[PDB]
């Protein structure tokens, strides 16, 4: 029951006469749902992923110049031009200077200067846009069978939600079957984000501030890079030479900026999913279909052991694992009680109905006991275990 | 000479001591300087010119659009581009169109189109440096000998200057000689500004407004036109497609926005040269180099013929014109009285030593009269030529 | 002379004889001084500098991390070393983790985590303490020595002016000697604060931000990386591990942080040179050892002609160069008037007293006329180089 296993969980209770229970599900936190006569059952939020975005835009983080080029002229003498002014790859700035005769010049006043770089991105940010239908929403699921540790890696059942998969039917072997509906339609709000992405690491946000970006940005189909003033200086110009200046290597503040975002991880084993974290959907279980398998066994008049102890969890419950012996195909029978004379059981099961199938097995049995000093006690007649507990 | 044809004028009178004269010329006025026992000077401002000024710029006015091309992609498959956006000589817009089934994308919602258009410069212009040190000016200046206008053409004395050379010297022969200084061309308008030129007329205009055009220009060395974006025009999108159009030639408003000007003109019979209007110049005349060629010569006095009646300038000034047919070279005497019997002379003779220069010889002489009515006098004796005159 | 060829300049005014005058060389300006008898004088800083100062720190900002592993413990069996949690060379974090049966442990509880990492830094700041004993300075002066802006270059007293060394006296021919006096151990105020280089950029700024950076930093020349955990995250602890990254290139964020500091520049060829920007000087300088040269030659009368006519140096002052063909030594005139009768100077002429020299080269000559209206005047026959100016 891997909601053992997380450290924040939520118990579920359904009324006696209801046929949907309803849930969130987020992806740190875990949910068992209980209901009075029917095996409980764990469920979580795996991942919420999404499948082949496309490039919206590259935005360059740090630019690279090169092969600088200047033209002047005299205070009098017309305006400057270069011919690099007509090539879409030069980042360029024209401007006044004053100029004298020293300069080699022939005249007192504001001459005319232009000056231009070849621009070249070294290292860019991919925004990637984003499909509304191809977004996945993978369920665990499985029953308080009480399986030891080992085994629950196997028997989960996973359950991949989208807009076509719009209800599921988890089935479990000789208990029946639950069923599953999941609100995608409304889960997250992905139409107005891209999927940002550098290299190895990622987030998604908004379309307007990303579009907003005081940086230089190209087409994802390539093209070019259409804001190049915002990672070039020109130093105010010397009136023989203006210079020219990388603003330098943005990628600290930008991923500072990004900070408040969700962050995402591309799975490179999983295809190439782009998987979120920490977002959530909200759920109905619809439990009538589930049965207590082993209901018709006799109950276990013999031995038995602890694999394990009764331990604590920080949910609050107990969990132990006990093995039998000489035993049919039998019921362990459970209480929790304030003597050993165990006249009324005050202990609520989380496995409902604690079963052996074979004498080999060895079964987990999870139970929350009342505050306060208690006795928990299995099996019957003068072999039963019991332990003692403090709330 | 010529100021007589001039129609707006000005008499400049020296006093005694005043071996220079100042004087003021106003591009389409003309001055007559006079002084006491010396021969009347007329001076003129013939021209104020710029040679071979450079050209600043050239503003396009009339564009036209040889290729159009188009890129769009649907609502969620990120930015369009075109090669052409990387081309300097095409104008370009991005928007997004409407899109959806009925134009052959997958989902609804708004898709990223891009237009390009190759722009062409069908008629621009120009605009050139008014360099302050440059501007040449002419003057032309004659004495009052009292030639026909035939002559006045070949007996014009022409001044050339510069900025360098502000003294000019004037020869007149057997009349000795006169020199200007003239200050610069004061120009007080043409601190920075351009003069713009379109077609077979040209404008000075103010670096500013210029400048402020919102049309497209480029550099006088030729190059790229920077703003293309003011005279092409881009309709709303319509699913993969983008209507484009030139604004219509913009000539007339030009024109008419350029009304308040001060006009130009090109030498275009001579020279690369720009000719400018409103100009004003300050001179200062020597005059004692100045001397009265006949006073040696005996008094004409045989029977003399009008050529020309007396007739008003429209100056106050009478001009008239005199044939001698007898007697060597020898002075003409003028006067104007009030009496017909021996009168003292009131009137003040512009051509103040009217002389023949052979025996057969038209003489031309301008006079200004006194207030009221008076007889004015030419020859000495029994047959004077008298006539009748008012104010 | 060369404080023309600087847009900002001043004039100072001293007093006959004896007098120290006072001088201010802020790095950029050029200032004049003159006095009502002994000539103009016109200096400059080339450059404020240190040579090779010592290394305070390297501070990296860009770190990457080569080699990681984990040490983790059930929650009863106590705290894990690991092994290079002590070595200098590795960043390292402590903390518990949650685990229980989901993770092949005993007890559900806080289980114990360490994780470490060697840290490399990639890429540094180098931090050299400067102190104001290094400081060497470098100044330029001119007065009016009549050469070639072609030949300045050659020409330029070159005072170099380390503290530690004599001062120094202007070496000129004609003009007399003067001396200066600049308060060069003492005219900063770099204490507490020193050099900090990027790559071929560099600035200064005081030892106190440095400390303040939030970024690890090392002292000597090798050595223990003082902060790593500065740029090194730890992800919140999972199961039995952890995942720990750079916090990537900081680069830009902290050139960010410098662009209100004064700028530095590392020599191109004496690579050990570092050029300070926004330095200054203030001096009294001994004007009363200077002298004029050719005060009693004849006052010219030679015909003569501009070379450059009268151009506003920007400085409220005129600046015009002139040239004779005779009178090769002669003292040439000039004065300004409120008319051409030049009965009283009224300018300032700032070449008070100009000398010839030859017949080829134009003179170098500038002058301050009044507020208001006025005539300059060249010359004072009738060969009359005169020009109207105004406020």
């Amino acid at each position: 029951a891997h909601c053992i296993g997380i450290t924040d969980r939520d118990f579920i209770e359904g009324v006696h006469g209801g046929t949907w229970v309803s849930a969130t599900l987020e992806q740190d936190k875990c949910v068992t749902v209980m209901a009075p006569d029917k095996p409980s059952l764990d469920i979580s939020l795996e991942t919420v992923a999404i499948d082949g975005p496309a490039e919206a835009r590259k935005v360059c983080y740090n630019a690279v110049l090169t092969h600088v080029k200047i033209n002047d002229k005299c205070p009098s003498t017309g305006e400057a031009h270069l011919a690099e002014e007509n090539e879409g790859d030069n980042a360029c700035k024209r401007t006044y200077s004053d100029r004298g005769w020293g300069n080699g010049c022939g005249l007192f006043g504001k001459g005319s200067i232009v000056a231009c770089a070849k621009f070249t991105c070294a290292k860019s940010m991919s925004l990637f846009e984003v499909d509304q239908t191809k977004i996945q929403y993978v369920i665990r699921a499985q029953l308080h069978v009480g399986a030891k540790q080992e085994n629950w890696n196997t028997d989960i059942k996973t359950l991949k939600f989208d807009a076509l998969s719009g209800s599921q039917e988890a089935e479990f072997t000789g208990y029946g079957k639950a069923t599953l509906e999941c609100q995608v339609q409304t889960a997250v709000d992905f139409g107005n984000s891209y999927i940002a992405e550098m290299e190895k690491e990622s987030w998604i946000v908004d379309r307007q501030w990303a579009q907003d970006l005081t940086l230089p940005w190209q087409s994802g189909s390539g093209g070019v890079w259409r804001e190049m003033h915002h990672l070039v200086e020109f130093e105010p110009p010397h009136a023989a030479t203006i210079r020219v200046l990388a603003l330098g290597n943005q990628e600290g503040s930008l991923k500072t900026a990004l900070t408040g975002a969700m962050r995402v991880t591309k799975d490179t084993n999983d295809n190439n999913l782009y998987k979120l974290h920490g977002g959530h959907v909200s759920c109905r279980v619809k439990l009538s279909a589930l049965t207590l398998k082993g209901t018709s066994y006799k109950i276990c008049t013999d031995k038995m052991f602890f694999v394990k102890n009764p331990t604590d969890t920080g949910h609050g419950t107990v969990v132990m694992q006990v093995k039998v012996s000489k035993g049919a195909p039998c019921r362990i029978p459970v209480i929790v009680a304030d003597d050993l004379t165990a006249a009324i059981n005050k202990g609520i099961l989380v496995t409902v109905n604690p079963i052996a199938s074979t004498n080999d097995d060895e079964v987990l049995i999870e139970v929350n006991p009342p505050f306060g000093d208690s006795y928990i006690i299995v099996g019957r007649g003068d072999s039963r275990l019991t332990y003692q507990w403090h709330k």
